[PDB]
């Protein structure tokens, strides 16, 4: 029969975009292998996790244990992820993350059976916090929404700010996913920093954009590159010089990206993104497991085992994992122009993040 796929995403509520950019990077890479994995079959069993940490048991439980999955991937928003994970780790079943960037996912709760082809929010807001300083800024304010993800990054992005000897005069959050930001760039303006680190994602992230240039700041605007990731074209001149640090950028070079870009526009009449990327290539994971075992998906220990070591050419660049299972990749300092981000120059070089707490 088909492999059952798990996809536990946000198919509702503010995150629906990058659910549905994940998901059509999954499929396209299914369909660029003839609509298999390792020879067989996949039928997707798609559950909206409507980014509700409150349903994310029980919704996980319907995945393994009422629809019998296969493998489990998912998901976007960080608290989602974390009791996902939590459930995932002690089943066995292979599980991949194809963004949420929760720390603790490749820290205490690592294992065997989980694998993350996305980032850590702290290592990501390290980078980004390193070239802020590089870049000769030394009078943060962060703003962000009030969840662990924001919370994650902006303590990523605090301890390399501050390391490099740079001070962050206020922390500013909003509650998830409210986007009325006009009181949090007024305090901004009378805080007189020298730059605004931001983590915001999808409309949201476009109504930032927006609203911070319609501010008139003279200010400039920072995040992790996810703060314009899939908004570049809606956002306009507003978002015209933010500049942010990612581990993709969409004019990379490689064979593997420029046939990617090809084929998603193709199908979809729009560029990639990070999130279809990471989906992309959470098929690329996942045929590689299914391959080594032959298509026998009962052999879990040595599919998983088989995924811990795989290696392969995404539209990033060369994907491996750490130990704990993390992406090893490069970060790219970039900056919004003229609709898409441009490539700056490489951020940060591909690192293993440090897994303090993963045992095994």
């Amino acid at each position: 029969g088909a492999l059952k796929v798990g996809l536990l995403l946000p198919y509702s509520g503010t995150y629906a975009p990058l659910g549905e950019a994940i998901t059509r990077g999954l499929e396209l890479y299914v369909q660029s292998q003839g609509g298999k994995l390792g020879g067989r079959s996949i039928s997707f069993v798609k559950v909206d996790d409507e980014s509700a940490p409150p349903k994310a048991t029980e919704l996980t439980t319907k995945l393994i244990q009422s629809e019998k999955a296969d493998v489990l991937i998912g998901t976007v928003h960080s608290g989602v992820a974390m009791a996902m994970v939590k459930i995932a780790r002690e089943d066995g079943i292979p599980t991949i993350v194809p963004n949420a960037g929760a720390d603790i996912i490749t820290r205490a709760m690592c294992a065997p059976n989980v694998f993350r082809t996305s980032f850590a929010n702290g290592q990501i807001g390290r980078a980004t916090g390193d070239a802020m300083i590089k870049a000769g800024l030394k009078k943060a304010v962060t703003v962000t929404w009030k969840y662990a993800a924001g919370e994650e990054m902006v303590s990523g992005f605090k301890k390399s700010f501050t390391a490099g000897k740079g001070e962050v005069v206020k922390d500013i959050t909003i509650a998830f996913p409210d986007v009325e930001f006009q009181s949090a760039l007024a305090e901004i303006a009378s805080l007189k920093p020298d730059c605004v680190y931001a983590f915001f994602s999808g409309g949201g992230a476009l109504k930032f954009i927006k609203d911070y240039a319609a501010a008139n700041l003279g200010i400039p605007l920072w995040g992790p590159g996810f703060l314009t990731d899939g908004v570049e074209a809606a956002a306009g001149p507003a978002g015209d010089g933010i500049k942010t640090v990612l581990h993709y950028v969409s004019d990379l070079d490689n064979a593997e990206n420029q046939a990617f870009v090809k084929s998603f526009e193709a199908a979809y009449k729009i560029p990639p993104d990070v999130f279809a990327v990471q989906g992309w290539d959470a098929g690329q994971l996942l045929d590689a497991g299914v391959k080594a075992v032959g298509g026998d998906v009962a052999k879990r220990k040595e599919l998983n085992a088989a995924m811990a070591a795989a290696s392969f050419a995404s539209p990033r660049g060369p994907f491996k994992l750490s130990a704990a299972h993390n992406p090893v990749q490069n970060f790219y300092l970039r900056e919004l122009k003229g609709g898409k981000s441009v490539n700056l120059g490489l951020a940060a070089p591909a690192v293993a993040d440090e897994a303090i707490g993963c045992k095994l």
